[PDB]
């Protein structure tokens, strides 16, 4: 009588072993000794969102931080030291040339910072406090798409709260460095399993000649 | 440039699985219900669904440096908490594993570090700070043990603190009472190939009332 | 005054007790060997050598405000984590118990409290914080129930909360695991007069190593 | 088959109950209205020195706190919210109107004091870490008995360890306060299980004219 | 002046205005009448207290033009509230309340400023009152100027680091809050710019700063 | 863009009608700067010193900030400012300091409204603005019932006496006043009436007696 | 003098100094060859600024024997280092550096400072630029005398609160670690005084502070 | 006591020597003082003003702190000197302002060799004392390479000349000195040589022109 999840757990592993790990010496030979991945990302807890298979992440690739909406706080070292802790390791230490915040279709995260009053009364542990990065994001888009049906609207949401995140990543002083040393880049993505659709932005950032006379 | 390698790459996603597939992503598409949460570290060399072999629906991922889960606090650690929360009294998830894995960058550090008050990072120290009774455990237990063994006490002793912090969340406690929940930590070691799964049992039990 | 309270009363105990067991104390000043760990409130009216008629070389008797247990935390909490390691490491106890009680004043800080951000005392908020995940549950699971009703939920359950933060603990949780150390939660009702005790099991147990 | 320390936990409170709780309906109709202890006492949680026994002290007549070696650290919100949160709610809440640091014989906690060396390295978790209060008490009386034994030594060392906590209480407004108003007074305690023996001393505070011409 | 004597500056300074309110203010009733009740400037500029690089003259500016800020070098730095106040005070000023739209940093040619960040060791030793503490601002550009520019003749390092300071001064406008809100809202542009007034020129350039999708497959 | 092309505009109508037609003038500014007036006037877009005093370029070297304030000799936290005064005095060696307010400043008037009671409601404003209290201080002393456009003339004033006499905390200024190299005056600019006032400040140090 | 005018301050100071030398510092070489070398003041002193109480007249204080410090109506306001730099700076040094074993306080009669602090509402609303900012260090004093004696004459409330300011400021000495140190250590003692101008007198009063044993049974 | 008993002694010694042999003079004394001058000394046991001066009762309004400094205008940090100028300005109406510095100052000492480069390693010494660093900042700039004992003696007199700037830095100070009531000074009281050097400011405002 074995414990199914334990068992699941197992037969995934041992699947893992066999098929790739053993049939890629070389990969796993230099993957042993460090990492050097040139992304991070940030993408939803969500299980149907797994960043290594939407995007096809093979191992080495990508320093992936999830969590809860795919959110990501400003810069502060009292209440955000998550956050800030797999930036500064991912920029700083692993020197990723490039930051994603991805967002997806149907995110309950995202659907609750819209749900949720915030007028003072709290109807949850954490996860008001947590998505509450997000209320920016969320004014803009009720503002402006007032009349949109919810579930439009969450779309909406869920992309603006990215940019939202990515306004929070310019608070950062090593994030703002890398875009000023161009060795930093900062993207934008949005997944619809619904539709099974993606969109990505990014940020222009970079002097430019005007004129010289 | 990597923005095509990430277009290629959601192709690929896109006909390879996505639509081969139908009446699978179909059906995630309309809900998500994953009986496993799973607490890894952000290494990009241990994604737990490659790891795992996880398939999309299966789990609910947290993924930060270290894999750590601090204990309940709702002004430092709302990250933490509101996953937990979620995906326990939300998603209603029936397990929850902590996996901690060989050469990790995060415990590395927090070996070094002195911790003496002294700061040398903005965030990092801060947050692997959360292990310290994993390392003190470990120096005391296996101080004169060579640094490559140590490491490794500390990466797994550092997930057995984590389960601890775990049962510091009511809502955690709860579920493992009505055995509706199930807490493991694991060790992945990329190096010889091999991992290692244990189980923590928590429990309840009236002794009298007078 | 209060000098002379002291003396009459010390003398008291010096021939009513110290002498008449002379064969008793005579041994306790050779070394002690507690096999109870005890945690209660500083409130005057709970004395645990009164309340459990404890007897001295019984009890090592940690007692603060609403008989809290922070969790480890070396910068913060030395204090708790001190008692502790001595109890646990030192004199070798066999129990832990953290005594709850009625009409807590401390608990009934921890519920009038905000905890938004701003504070009226200089120690008592930042102190009985600790029972947080207490107050949230309980207002979550018994919100509209009379304020008598809140308080008493809120004081076992912080005893609750102060049994998992014992479990952040390393050297509570290995004794717990070698089964030389119990964890139990109490709670007093000075009121009615009644005494409730509840066990904690806690255990770890390897899975498989692949 | 019950457990011996739930039934020793059961057996106690039976005790409690009928002999001392029931035979007192008076005294615990008003205890369970509030408290109003005139005492707040600092004592080792050292098995063998219950301050209610010790100094036959009844309910509602000490408000408590019980630590590693009866030390009393100085005003600190972020390393001793414990102790201070103790002395805030007995002297500004409980209004106490005297404050009891006791020491006592052979005390575990000083002797480790006493034998830590306290250079850079730990070999405990927490019990250095706290101890170290007491290190001024240890200067002194190591540097004036250096050559001691022990055994005695340890006792001087317990005895100063008081005058110290007593000069950390120093460190809090409200104790300054109370002193100043007269309305709290500071005393410390000795205990020697060992020969039986207790000793009382008090800190002389307030003013005095001197002359008036 | 028959035997009374006379300030040159005094009377240098009446003549001054004298000559403003006859041949500008007077002439302009329309303008200084809307003037004198509020301002609404597009443009604040940041230039040298350099007496040879006055952003009136040098652009043109016309005034309700351009709020300006003056200082050694024409130095942005970092948002301090405890050090650099009246820097802050003025982008604050500026950005929230003026809501210019625009923020220019203008260098220039033999900037004295400069030629005293290269010139000066900052090895632990100060000569200086306030002159090496000011400049210091500029540590980071004199360092990429000295690597990318090693062997360079030292007028060469002076062009170079003038122009390099500018873009640490942008820099250094990004860390403050507001100015990234008005960037991210498009309500705000910053540009950099070099005067030489030796050879009568005028280089402008600007921050690309913006989201812009890459595809929708 | 409209902004680069009023940019681009405005200097080559300085290129032609300014500088090409003065050859003498720029060829010898190219070689250096020796302007004889130090002057500090504020920020604000309609009080350009250059236009409302007419100055030439190489006559005037200027600091311009946010109510032409002049804070006290602080290394620590006016290091710009004092960096301004050090590098004209002792370098450029200038003859005359002026420091000049003006009507509606709107610096004043936010150090006239903030209560400046512990509370902050600006990031930088009022903790610059703060440096001209003494001026605020004397003002409502002497005019505390005035009607808010008078107290706003009499402490635009004040505050222009206030940085006179931080001026003289700079001991290269008191220095250069003493030894006659040195003049400070203040100035008013009123661009509501059109009007302009100067005033000059005397300073001196005697020796009396030594015993 | 002839047409020629004459400063009576600087005459007035320099007839006192050459006072001074005479009958003083000339006469004195034993006294004056020591104090060139050093001084080691057993006292440290608080004082009104009143020219009417010099310490050094009222109690006849040597040169060498007192570390003084005047400020208006003599008050030691508590351990701030950002508002009350001055007077921590001054109990530093005497404590820490000259090891003085006394600091006496004194206040005296008449003193104006009291009488602004009981004169002044202190409702939110202030008339001065700093007279009432400083002197607000004495309002426990005015409370306790106004809570005490809340019917007494005006004059009688001075000369209560005159006393009682005196005793917050050896309160507030109580607040410097260094004091608190010395006093434990028995190497510092407090003091109070009261000089009466009007009628003649002086009133001392000490600080008790130290452990003492209450029995051994 | 000893302590007292010298206290003791004292009093009693002023009370019949000077005291009680002076009823004219404390008659008038106990109905209000009008002192003409306003002192700033050092703490220094060794320089009181009332000996050195020989200043005698309702002559002098005293200030005494570490190292006779005044710092310039600041209520939020400087509100014990503030209130003496104001008062002694403003009420008694003094007609003079005397700063005296001495040689061997310990400030002055502790203000040379602290290096106010972040760190502090006194309470609040330092952190008084900077209020000299313009006087420091001169000093090394012209007297840089000389012995240590005279740049104490240079900078103590330079700190003098600092406070009498930061007294200007007070407006009802320099509204007296534009009435011509009130009269400011630096002293320099060398006790190693029995020595005191006087020095006078000059302070002054006048309109110019207005247009
Ligand atoms: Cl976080
Ligand atoms: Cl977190
Ligand atoms: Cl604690
Ligand atoms: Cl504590
Ligand atoms: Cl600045
Ligand atoms: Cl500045
Ligand atoms: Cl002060
Ligand atoms: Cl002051
Ligand atoms: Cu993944
Ligand atoms: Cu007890
Ligand atoms: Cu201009
Ligand atoms: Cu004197
Ligand atoms: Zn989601
Ligand atoms: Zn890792
Ligand atoms: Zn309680
Ligand atoms: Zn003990
Ligand atoms: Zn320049
Ligand atoms: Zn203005
Ligand atoms: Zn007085
Ligand atoms: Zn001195």
């Amino acid at each position: 009588p074995k414990s199914e999840a334990s068992e699941r757990i197992k037969t995934g592993f041992l699947h893992f072993k066999k098929e790739k790990y053993d049939k890629n010496p070389a990969l796993y030979g230099e993957l042993a000794k460090g990492q050097s991945p040139p992304f991070m990302v940030f993408a939803c807890s969500d299980s149907r969102v797994c960043p290594s298979h939407v995007l096809d992440f093979q191992p080495g690739e990508a320093f992936v931080v999830r969590n809860v909406a795919n959110l990501v706080p400003p810069y502060d070292q009292a209440k955000y030291a998550g956050t800030g802790a797999a930036i500064e390791y991912a920029v700083l230490h692993l020197k990723v040339s490039n930051i994603v915040v991805i967002g997806h279709s149907a995110c309950g995260g995202i659907k609750g910072l819209l749900s949720f009053p915030f007028d003072g009364t709290y109807s949850t542990d954490f996860i008001e406090e947590w998505v509450k990065i997000g209320l920016p994001a969320k004014a803009k888009v009720k503002a402006q798409h007032g009349d949109a049906p919810f579930a439009e609207l969450c779309t909406h949401c869920e992309k603006e709260a990215v940019n939202a995140s990515l306004g929070n990543l310019l608070t950062y002083p090593f994030v703002r460095e890398g875009l000023v040393n161009k060795t930093l880049a900062l993207k934008g993505g949005y997944y619809d399993f619904v539709k099974g659709s993606f969109e990505l932005w990014g940020l222009e950032f970079g002097l430019s000649s005007t004129f010289s006379v």
